[PDB]
Order: C-alpha cells, then sequence, then structure tokens
C-alpha cells in the first residue's frame, strides 16, 4: 500500500469527521427545538 | 500494510459514508416537519 | 505505509462508528418524538 492511495483514504476520514460534526449540530439543534416546544 | 487489509478499512469507510448519507437525509427531513408544524 | 501510520487510522473510523451509532440513536429518539406528538 502507498502514501498517496492511504493518503486518499485519511483525506476522506477527515472530511467525515467534519460532516459527522455538522450532522451532531443539527441534531442537537433540533434537540432544543423539541424540548422547547 | 498490505492490500487486503487496507481495503478492508476502504470498504468500511465507504459504508459509513453511506450511513451518513441516510442520516442527514433523515435529519433534514425531521427539520422540515419542525419547520412546517 | 506502516503499520502504526494504518492504525492510527483504523482507530480512528472505529471510533466514528461509535459516534455514528450514537447520532443514530439520537436522530430515531428524535423522530419518535415527532410521531406521537
Amino acid at each position: 500500500v502507498s502514501y498517496e492511495e492511504f493518503q486518499v483514504l485519511v483525506r476522506r476520514v477527515d472530511r467525515m469527521e467534519h460532516s459527522i460534526g455538522s450532522i451532531v449540530s443539527k441534531i442537537d439543534a433540533v434537540i432544543v427545538k423539541l424540548e422547547i416546544m
């Protein structure tokens, strides 16, 4: 396994961590809307 | 690091991207339900 | 690509699967709250 292909995956995982953070932010916002509804 | 083990991880990341897409679809649906409630 | 660096990524993916499971649990809980509201 070469460095280039491995970095492709590292870049994707980092991207997904960002996607997960955004999803967590959205779900937590929804949770607050329901708690105060 | 061999190709076989690396592909196991590549397959898992691809699977997780699908899981993330589904989660995003669900959260966006919930967001719309709250906006029109 | 060495074993050490590859394991760093394997550990992170495993962590993210846990993060995804928690997000799925939260979104499913929200979905039920809306269905019974």
